[PDB]
Protein backbone atom coordinates (compact mmCIF):
# COMPACT_ATOMS: atom_id res chain seq x y z
CA UNK A 1 0.00 0.00 0.00
CA UNK A 2 2.60 2.07 1.16
CA UNK A 3 6.89 2.47 0.41
CA UNK A 4 6.99 3.50 3.88
CA UNK A 5 4.44 0.83 5.36
CA UNK A 6 6.45 -1.74 2.93
CA UNK A 7 9.30 -0.85 4.83
CA UNK A 8 8.66 -1.83 8.50
CA UNK A 9 7.11 -4.98 7.74
CA UNK A 10 9.84 -5.95 6.01
CA UNK A 11 11.62 -7.60 9.01
CA UNK A 12 8.32 -9.28 10.40
CA UNK A 13 6.66 -10.45 6.91
CA UNK A 14 7.51 -13.82 4.78
CA UNK A 15 10.00 -13.14 2.10
CA UNK A 16 7.76 -13.88 -0.91
CA UNK A 17 5.07 -11.78 0.32
CA UNK A 18 7.47 -8.67 1.27
CA UNK A 19 8.97 -9.45 -2.55
CA UNK A 20 5.24 -9.45 -4.02
CA UNK A 21 4.22 -6.54 -2.34
CA UNK A 22 7.05 -4.76 -4.04
CA UNK A 23 6.32 -5.92 -6.99
CA UNK A 24 3.23 -4.45 -6.47
CA UNK A 25 4.55 -1.36 -6.29
CA UNK A 26 6.69 -1.34 -8.76
CA UNK A 27 4.08 -2.02 -11.42
CA UNK A 28 1.51 0.85 -9.79
CA UNK A 29 4.46 2.49 -10.01
CA UNK A 30 3.55 4.05 -6.18
CA UNK A 31 7.43 3.59 -5.96
CA UNK A 32 9.64 5.03 -8.53
CA UNK A 33 13.20 6.59 -9.19
CA UNK A 34 16.08 7.08 -6.63
CA UNK A 35 13.64 5.73 -3.63
CA UNK A 36 13.08 2.55 -6.47
CA UNK A 37 17.54 2.00 -5.43
CA UNK A 38 17.30 1.88 -1.63
CA UNK A 39 13.97 -0.58 -1.96
CA UNK A 40 16.03 -2.75 -3.68
CA UNK A 41 18.57 -2.61 -1.43
CA UNK A 42 16.49 -3.32 1.61
CA UNK A 43 14.65 -6.66 -0.09
CA UNK A 44 17.68 -7.71 -1.29
CA UNK A 45 19.31 -7.66 2.06
CA UNK A 46 16.22 -9.54 3.25
CA UNK A 47 17.06 -12.47 0.66
CA UNK A 48 20.14 -12.60 2.20
CA UNK A 49 18.68 -13.01 5.52
CA UNK A 50 15.97 -15.24 5.04
CA UNK A 51 16.08 -17.18 2.15
CA UNK A 52 17.96 -20.56 1.96
CA UNK A 53 21.13 -21.35 0.67
CA UNK A 54 24.27 -22.51 1.92
CA UNK A 55 27.15 -21.71 0.10
CA UNK A 56 28.02 -18.36 -1.88
CA UNK A 57 26.89 -20.23 -5.41
CA UNK A 58 23.31 -20.59 -4.20
CA UNK A 59 23.46 -17.13 -2.24
CA UNK A 60 24.05 -15.78 -5.62
CA UNK A 61 21.37 -17.62 -7.55
CA UNK A 62 19.09 -16.23 -5.00
CA UNK A 63 19.80 -12.64 -5.40
CA UNK A 64 20.22 -12.58 -9.30
CA UNK A 65 17.07 -14.43 -8.76
CA UNK A 66 14.72 -12.11 -6.60
CA UNK A 67 16.71 -9.06 -8.84
CA UNK A 68 15.42 -10.48 -11.88
CA UNK A 69 11.66 -10.79 -10.88
CA UNK A 70 11.52 -6.82 -9.18
CA UNK A 71 13.50 -5.84 -12.64
CA UNK A 72 11.00 -7.79 -14.68
CA UNK A 73 8.06 -5.89 -12.48
CA UNK A 74 9.75 -2.23 -13.43
CA UNK A 75 11.54 -2.66 -16.60
CA UNK A 76 11.38 1.35 -17.53
CA UNK A 77 13.66 1.11 -13.99
CA UNK A 78 17.35 0.88 -14.82
CA UNK A 79 18.58 1.51 -11.48
CA UNK A 80 17.10 -1.88 -9.94
CA UNK A 81 18.99 -3.85 -12.20
CA UNK A 82 22.71 -1.52 -10.91
CA UNK A 83 21.81 -2.17 -7.00
CA UNK A 84 21.57 -6.12 -7.99
CA UNK A 85 24.59 -6.39 -9.56
CA UNK A 86 26.52 -4.33 -6.54
CA UNK A 87 24.67 -6.84 -4.32
CA UNK A 88 25.94 -9.64 -6.20
CA UNK A 89 29.58 -7.69 -6.43
CA UNK A 90 29.03 -7.58 -2.76
CA UNK A 91 28.78 -10.67 -2.31
CA UNK A 92 31.63 -11.91 -4.56
CA UNK A 93 33.91 -10.29 -2.24
CA UNK A 94 33.41 -10.74 0.63
CA UNK A 95 33.03 -14.98 0.10
CA UNK A 96 36.89 -14.58 -1.23
CA UNK A 97 40.71 -16.93 10.95
CA UNK A 98 37.98 -19.82 11.72
CA UNK A 99 38.42 -20.40 7.60
CA UNK A 100 42.57 -20.55 6.90
CA UNK A 101 42.63 -23.15 9.90
CA UNK A 102 42.03 -26.70 8.42
CA UNK A 103 40.43 -27.95 11.92
CA UNK A 104 38.08 -24.78 12.04
CA UNK A 105 37.42 -24.30 8.73
CA UNK A 106 36.02 -28.11 8.82
CA UNK A 107 34.44 -27.49 11.86
CA UNK A 108 32.67 -24.55 10.68
CA UNK A 109 31.71 -25.91 7.01
CA UNK A 110 29.83 -28.73 8.79
CA UNK A 111 25.87 -28.11 9.63
CA UNK A 112 25.95 -31.04 12.39
CA UNK A 113 29.35 -29.60 14.38
CA UNK A 114 28.88 -27.63 17.56
CA UNK A 115 29.60 -24.45 15.47
CA UNK A 116 26.49 -24.97 13.80
CA UNK A 117 24.20 -25.04 16.48
CA UNK A 118 23.25 -23.19 9.05
CA UNK A 119 26.88 -24.34 9.43
CA UNK A 120 28.98 -21.59 11.02
CA UNK A 121 30.50 -20.39 7.49
CA UNK A 122 27.31 -19.56 6.27
CA UNK A 123 26.52 -17.53 9.35
CA UNK A 124 29.41 -15.46 9.34
CA UNK A 125 29.20 -14.68 5.14
CA UNK A 126 25.60 -13.91 5.95
CA UNK A 127 26.45 -11.28 8.71
CA UNK A 128 28.93 -9.73 6.63
CA UNK A 129 26.74 -9.68 3.46
CA UNK A 130 24.21 -7.65 5.24
CA UNK A 131 25.98 -5.23 6.64
CA UNK A 132 27.35 -4.46 2.92
CA UNK A 133 24.04 -3.73 2.04
CA UNK A 134 23.42 -1.49 4.64
CA UNK A 135 26.12 0.74 3.42
CA UNK A 136 25.15 0.43 -0.20
CA UNK A 137 21.43 1.63 1.25
CA UNK A 138 23.24 4.64 2.95
CA UNK A 139 25.62 5.13 -0.11
CA UNK A 140 22.20 5.62 -2.38
CA UNK A 141 20.69 7.95 0.70
CA UNK A 142 23.63 10.13 1.12
CA UNK A 143 24.25 10.61 -2.91
CA UNK A 144 21.98 13.51 -3.14
CA UNK A 145 24.16 15.46 -0.43
CA UNK A 146 27.53 14.19 -1.70
CA UNK A 147 27.12 15.46 -4.76
CA UNK A 148 25.71 18.67 -3.56
CA UNK A 149 29.11 19.18 -1.91
CA UNK A 150 30.99 19.94 -5.00
CA UNK A 151 28.37 22.75 -6.02
CA UNK A 152 30.62 25.57 -4.69
CA UNK A 153 32.82 24.06 -7.11
CA UNK A 154 30.66 23.87 -10.23
CA UNK A 155 28.96 27.09 -9.59
CA UNK A 156 30.31 30.89 -9.61
CA UNK A 157 29.23 33.95 -7.79
CA UNK A 158 26.87 35.52 -11.13
CA UNK A 159 26.25 32.39 -12.79
CA UNK A 160 23.60 31.92 -15.06
CA UNK A 161 22.58 28.38 -14.59
CA UNK A 162 20.02 26.67 -16.51
CA UNK A 163 18.25 23.56 -14.90
CA UNK A 164 16.42 21.22 -17.51
CA UNK A 165 13.48 19.69 -15.88
CA UNK A 166 14.98 19.51 -12.09
CA UNK A 167 14.92 16.42 -10.15
CA UNK A 168 15.16 16.06 -6.23
CA UNK A 169 19.03 15.60 -7.21
CA UNK A 170 19.07 18.79 -9.11
CA UNK A 171 17.27 20.71 -6.67
CA UNK A 172 19.58 19.44 -3.78
CA UNK A 173 22.20 20.60 -5.83
CA UNK A 174 20.98 24.52 -6.21
CA UNK A 175 19.59 25.06 -2.80
CA UNK A 176 23.32 23.45 -1.20
CA UNK A 177 24.77 26.25 -4.02
CA UNK A 178 22.64 29.15 -2.62
CA UNK A 179 23.70 28.58 0.61
CA UNK A 180 27.31 29.60 -0.45
CA UNK A 181 26.87 31.13 -4.08
CA UNK A 182 24.72 34.15 -5.19
CA UNK A 183 23.46 33.23 -8.96
CA UNK A 184 20.69 32.97 -11.27
CA UNK A 185 18.63 29.79 -12.35
CA UNK A 186 16.78 29.59 -15.11
CA UNK A 187 14.23 26.83 -15.13
CA UNK A 188 13.30 25.04 -18.29
CA UNK A 189 11.33 22.46 -19.61
CA UNK A 190 9.78 21.73 -23.16
CA UNK A 191 7.23 19.72 -21.98
CA UNK A 192 4.54 22.14 -20.73
CA UNK A 193 3.68 28.50 -12.99
CA UNK A 194 6.31 25.17 -12.93
CA UNK A 195 8.44 24.63 -9.33
CA UNK A 196 7.00 26.67 -7.59
CA UNK A 197 8.03 25.55 -4.49
CA UNK A 198 11.57 25.32 -5.72
CA UNK A 199 11.58 28.44 -7.10
CA UNK A 200 10.28 29.63 -3.45
CA UNK A 201 13.02 28.19 -1.55
CA UNK A 202 15.70 29.67 -4.53
CA UNK A 203 14.34 33.04 -3.69
CA UNK A 204 14.38 32.87 0.04
CA UNK A 205 18.22 31.53 -0.30
CA UNK A 206 18.71 34.59 -2.54
CA UNK A 207 18.77 33.21 -5.77
CA UNK A 208 16.96 34.83 -8.77
CA UNK A 209 14.95 32.53 -10.34
CA UNK A 210 13.80 32.75 -14.30
CA UNK A 211 10.80 31.22 -16.05
CA UNK A 212 11.06 30.30 -19.93
CA UNK A 213 8.80 30.41 -22.63
CA UNK A 214 8.76 26.72 -24.60
CA UNK A 215 9.63 28.43 -27.98
CA UNK A 216 12.22 30.43 -26.65
CA UNK A 217 14.99 28.11 -24.99
CA UNK A 218 17.01 27.93 -28.13
CA UNK A 219 17.10 31.24 -28.21
CA UNK A 220 17.76 32.12 -24.71
CA UNK A 221 20.76 29.45 -24.77
CA UNK A 222 23.66 31.69 -25.67
CA UNK A 223 23.15 33.60 -22.15
CA UNK A 224 23.33 31.37 -20.03
CA UNK A 225 26.77 29.87 -18.29
CA UNK A 226 26.35 26.22 -17.82
CA UNK A 227 23.65 23.69 -18.26
CA UNK A 228 22.68 21.00 -15.36
CA UNK A 229 20.67 17.94 -16.11
CA UNK A 230 19.91 15.26 -13.68
CA UNK A 231 20.63 11.52 -15.38
CA UNK A 232 18.39 8.66 -14.73
CA UNK A 233 21.26 6.57 -15.47
CA UNK A 234 24.83 6.44 -17.05
CA UNK A 235 26.28 4.07 -19.44
CA UNK A 236 29.56 2.39 -19.79
CA UNK A 237 30.00 4.56 -23.11
CA UNK A 238 29.58 8.06 -21.48
CA UNK A 239 25.82 8.25 -22.73
CA UNK A 240 23.08 9.29 -20.66
CA UNK A 241 19.55 8.18 -19.71
CA UNK A 242 17.40 11.58 -19.38
CA UNK A 243 13.94 13.51 -19.27
CA UNK A 244 12.91 13.99 -22.57
CA UNK A 245 13.43 16.97 -24.55
CA UNK A 246 16.86 17.21 -22.80
CA UNK A 247 18.96 15.65 -25.79
CA UNK A 248 17.73 19.11 -27.78
CA UNK A 249 19.17 21.38 -25.10
CA UNK A 250 22.36 19.46 -24.57
CA UNK A 251 22.84 20.00 -27.96
CA UNK A 252 21.95 23.97 -28.06
CA UNK A 253 24.15 24.31 -24.97
CA UNK A 254 27.57 22.44 -27.10
CA UNK A 255 26.50 24.68 -29.97
CA UNK A 256 27.58 27.90 -27.59
CA UNK A 257 29.91 26.56 -25.72
CA UNK A 258 27.58 25.97 -23.01
CA UNK A 259 29.01 23.11 -20.24
CA UNK A 260 26.79 20.34 -19.96
CA UNK A 261 26.80 18.95 -16.24
CA UNK A 262 25.09 15.49 -15.76
CA UNK A 263 24.49 15.28 -12.26
CA UNK A 264 24.73 11.38 -11.03
CA UNK A 265 25.31 9.38 -8.14
CA UNK A 266 27.46 6.38 -9.05
CA UNK A 267 24.47 3.61 -8.16
CA UNK A 268 23.10 5.36 -10.96
CA UNK A 269 25.64 3.68 -13.15
CA UNK A 270 24.76 1.12 -15.49
CA UNK A 271 27.14 -1.40 -16.31
CA UNK A 272 26.36 -1.71 -20.17
CA UNK A 273 26.58 0.05 -23.48
CA UNK A 274 23.29 1.69 -24.63
CA UNK A 275 20.95 -0.66 -26.04
CA UNK A 276 20.02 0.32 -29.39
CA UNK A 277 15.90 0.62 -27.72
CA UNK A 278 18.19 3.67 -25.70
CA UNK A 279 19.44 5.25 -28.68
CA UNK A 280 16.14 5.72 -30.50
CA UNK A 281 14.99 6.96 -27.04
CA UNK A 282 12.29 5.05 -26.89
CA UNK A 283 12.93 3.60 -23.73
CA UNK A 284 7.49 7.75 -18.91
CA UNK A 285 9.21 9.49 -21.68
CA UNK A 286 13.05 9.79 -21.57
CA UNK A 287 15.61 10.43 -24.32
CA UNK A 288 19.29 9.67 -24.70
CA UNK A 289 22.11 11.86 -24.86
CA UNK A 290 25.26 10.53 -26.45
CA UNK A 291 28.84 11.36 -24.43
CA UNK A 292 29.81 13.73 -27.23
CA UNK A 293 27.15 16.34 -26.04
CA UNK A 294 28.09 15.97 -21.96
CA UNK A 295 31.40 17.67 -20.69
CA UNK A 296 30.91 16.91 -16.33
CA UNK A 297 29.61 14.03 -14.95
CA UNK A 298 29.37 15.21 -11.35
CA UNK A 299 29.57 12.09 -8.93
CA UNK A 300 29.15 11.12 -4.91
CA UNK A 301 32.66 10.86 -5.72
CA UNK A 302 32.92 14.67 -7.57
CA UNK A 303 33.19 15.48 -10.81
CA UNK A 304 34.52 13.14 -13.55
CA UNK A 305 35.42 13.14 -17.30
CA UNK A 306 34.08 10.31 -19.98
CA UNK A 307 37.72 8.88 -19.55
CA UNK A 308 37.53 8.63 -15.42
CA UNK A 309 34.50 6.58 -15.85
CA UNK A 310 36.19 3.14 -16.93
CA UNK A 311 38.08 3.52 -13.77
CA UNK A 312 34.55 4.12 -11.57
CA UNK A 313 32.88 0.78 -13.46
CA UNK A 314 35.84 -1.35 -12.72
CA UNK A 315 35.85 -0.26 -8.93
CA UNK A 316 32.45 -0.97 -8.22
CA UNK A 317 30.96 -3.99 -10.56
CA UNK A 318 32.47 -7.41 -10.85
CA UNK A 319 33.42 -8.76 -14.87
CA UNK A 320 30.80 -11.66 -13.72
CA UNK A 321 28.10 -9.83 -12.93
CA UNK A 322 27.67 -7.34 -15.92
CA UNK A 323 27.16 -8.45 -19.35
CA UNK A 324 23.97 -10.20 -19.20
CA UNK A 325 20.34 -9.27 -18.44
CA UNK A 326 18.96 -10.47 -14.86
CA UNK A 327 15.79 -12.44 -16.20
CA UNK A 328 13.50 -15.30 -14.47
Amino acid sequence: PSLATWTKSLRDQSLEASIESLIFLLKRRQVTGDECAGAIAQLLRQVVAKSKWHDVDQLLYRVQTAGARLARAAPHEPVIGNIVRRVLGLIRDEASDIASDAASDIQSKSMFNLLSVQPFSVHALRSEVMDGIEEILDEINQADDQIASFAEIQIHPGDYVLAYQPSKTVERFLVKAASKRRFTVILASLNPQPYAALRKKLNAAGVSTINLASNGLMAYIPRVNKVIFGAKAVYQNGGLLVDSGACIAAQAAHEYLKPVIALCGVYKFCPEDPSDEVSRGELTTTDYIPPDLVDVYLTNLGPQTRHHLGGIYADHYKIEDIGFSLQV
